[PDB]
């Protein structure tokens, strides 16, 4: 067929970047030599396709620090949604710090931050890019898409977690 164009993005065909295998891993669990700096090691993140738009990739200017949560942030998540605009989509792992029926158990969550306005390319791409990233997002912890910065809602994330069995997000704070 017309496979001449190897954009690896027109028909969703990126290649992840390996940093993704470190993103789902940057917010894994207690992995923090000493978390008093580890949060500054950057874990929360939004990727968005390398140059030309392909490999899942931290490339746009987003990402949270997990520990930041409490300064410019305060433990919710909407701040990170701010890092999720409407002119760009992406897969993002934000070290999620929420309790649950299990209790305080930081569990990042996949974010298919995809605005209903973004360019059909970063909306049809992820369509099949969430399989490539998944190859390294073995345990995404939470595959959660957002076709509005409201699908990232903490009450809703308190449904992706509070819909199962948590205690915070869906229980204490929301």
């Amino acid at each position: 067929t017309m496979i001449t164009p190897s954009s690896g993005n027109s028909a969703s065909g990126v290649q992840v970047a390996d940093e993704v295998c470190r993103i789902f891993y940057d917010m894994k669990v207690r992995k923090c030599s000493t978390p008093e700096e580890i949060k500054k090691r950057k874990k929360a993140v939004i990727f968005c396709l390398s140059a030309d738009k392909k490999c899942i990739i931290v490339e746009e200017g987003k990402e949270i620090l997990v520990g930041d949560v409490g300064v410019t942030i305060t433990d919710p998540f909407k701040h990170f949604v701010g890092m999720l605009p409407e002119k760009d989509c992406r897969y993002a792992l934000y070290d999620a710090s929420f309790e649950t029926k299990e209790s305080r158990k930081e569990e990042l969550m996949f974010f298919l931050w995809a605005p209903e306005l973004a360019p059909l390319k970063s909306k049809m791409i992820y369509a099949s890019s969430k399989d490539a990233i998944k190859k390294k997002f073995q345990g995404i912890k939470h595959e959660c898409q957002a076709n509005g910065p409201e699908d990232l809602n903490r009450a809703c994330i308190a449904e992706k977690l509070g819909g199962s069995l948590i205690v915070a997000f869906e229980g204490c704070p929301v």
